[PDB]
């Protein structure tokens, strides 16, 4: 669900597309889609326009707000990006003609073997799961059902990496994913750690927060004395029991961390395993449908219905826990490296260390395979 429109400044007398004779728009990077507006356009009103080429939309928003041209290809899904360098540009401009555009995301992959990885996407807003942002918890999860082994490989948000699709696989901090969407995270990853990713879920705070209620709150191990959210909860070290808004709290809190984001990755995977755990209880997996309606509105995955019932009941009728493990891909933080979506700014972002990405990787076929850990 997404669209193309053509933009003009707000205050233009241009009120629709046949007073045009040409539109910048970035058709080296965007082409399928702009060609069929463009196709569009010729057969509703019977006008023809040439092509400016802008080497990106950001590049075609700043001609437009500059007066360089007159009207500019806009892709809806490109207006997040352009917030971020600009982010009045919704009252900067008007749409004179607009197509609607579909495509589904992810289809999902059936595993032929006894392992499967899931991806979970964590996003950085409140409201209606639809809500487009950035992606600041990516977590895949490399299940073995015949070993009862579980790996969670958390990809820090900073990192520095190839993004897929929208990002024309230009190096950007992997948070930036999100925008484009999720098949772009997904496939992002995918072509980082050479695995294939076979279904993905996509939550928000709010989906986070009805989530933990609903299973009556986790229990985690905490290790570190710390606060969350300029003091808000406070977390000793021991045995801690979250209800909602305190388990929220413990999966953003980095800075006062001894070891940072690293740290906050770790108190993510142990907000994991503690889901887990309450996910796989005779009450919890009884009632699964109930936790389906619950949250389905709030929370969107591509795992399908037959496929929760077949993992549901498995476990139902076996019991037996799954033990989990963890890591997470290390680097080095710089300043100096340009970011793909915001060409203007310096951002902080994670080169990747090699020898970490060769580990992580390794790791994720062990799994997989059922060899055990190195
Ligand atoms: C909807 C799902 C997936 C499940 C619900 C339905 C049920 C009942 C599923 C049961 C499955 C089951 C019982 C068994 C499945 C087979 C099995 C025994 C194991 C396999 C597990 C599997 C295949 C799927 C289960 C997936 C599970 C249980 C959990 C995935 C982890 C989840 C759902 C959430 C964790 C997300 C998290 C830790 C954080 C998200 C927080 C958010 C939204 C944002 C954080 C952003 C941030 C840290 C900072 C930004 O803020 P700032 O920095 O600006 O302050």
């Amino acid at each position: 669900e997404y669209s193309l429109s053509v933009a003009v400044l707000a205050d233009s007398e241009i009120e629709n597309v046949t007073q045009l004779t040409s539109v910048t728009a970035p058709t080296g990077t965007d082409n399928e889609n702009i060609q069929k507006l463009l196709a569009d356009i010729k057969s509703s009103q019977n006008t023809d326009l040439t092509v400016n080429q802008s080497s990106s939309y950001l590049a075609a928003y700043k001609s437009l707000i500059a007066g360089e041209t007159k009207a500019i290809v806009l892709n809806s899904v490109f207006e997040n990006i352009i917030e971020l360098e600009y982010p009045d540009y919704a009252s900067k401009i008007k749409k004179i003609y607009t197509k609607g555009f579909t495509k589904k995301v992810e289809a999902p992959k059936t595993s032929k073997n006894q392992s499967f990885n899931i991806y979970v996407s964590g996003i950085d807003t409140y409201g209606p799961i639809s809500s487009v942002s950035r992606s600041d918890v990516n977590i895949l999860m490399t299940v073995n059902r015949d070993t009862k082994k579980i790996l969670l490989t958390t990809t820090p948000r900073d990192a520095y990496v190839p993004i897929a699709d929208g990002g024309n696989n230009q190096k950007d901090k992997l948070t930036h994913a999100g925008i484009y969407g999720v098949d772009s995270s997904i496939h992002t990853l995918e072509n980082l750690y050479g695995v294939d990713i076979n279904y993905y879920v996509r939550l928000n705070f709010t989906s986070f927060l009805k989530m933990i209620d609903l299973l009556g709150g986790v229990d985690v191990h905490n290790d570190q004395e710390f606060s969350a959210l300029h003091g808000k909860f406070h977390f000793p070290v021991g045995n801690v029991h979250l209800d909602s808004e305190q388990a929220l709290g413990f999966v953003r809190e980095r800075y006062s961390l001894a070891d940072g984001d690293r740290d906050r990755g770790r108190n993510q995977q142990k907000v994991i395993v503690a889901i887990l755990q309450k996910l796989t209880s005779t009450e919890a997996l009884k009632n699964y449908s109930t936790i389906i309606n619950s949250l389905q509105d709030s929370i969107q995955t591509n795992v399908p219905l037959e496929t929760m019932i077949n993992l549901v009941n498995a476990q139902l009728e076996s019991g037996g826990n799954y033990k989990v493990n963890s890591q997470d891909l290390k680097g080095t933080g710089r300043m100096d490296l340009p970011s793909y979506a915001m060409p203007d700014s310096n951002l902080y972002v994670m080169e990747i260390d090699d020898s970490s990405l060769a580990v992580v990787k390794a790791a994720i076929q062990d799994v997989m395979e059922g060899r055990k850990l190195a």
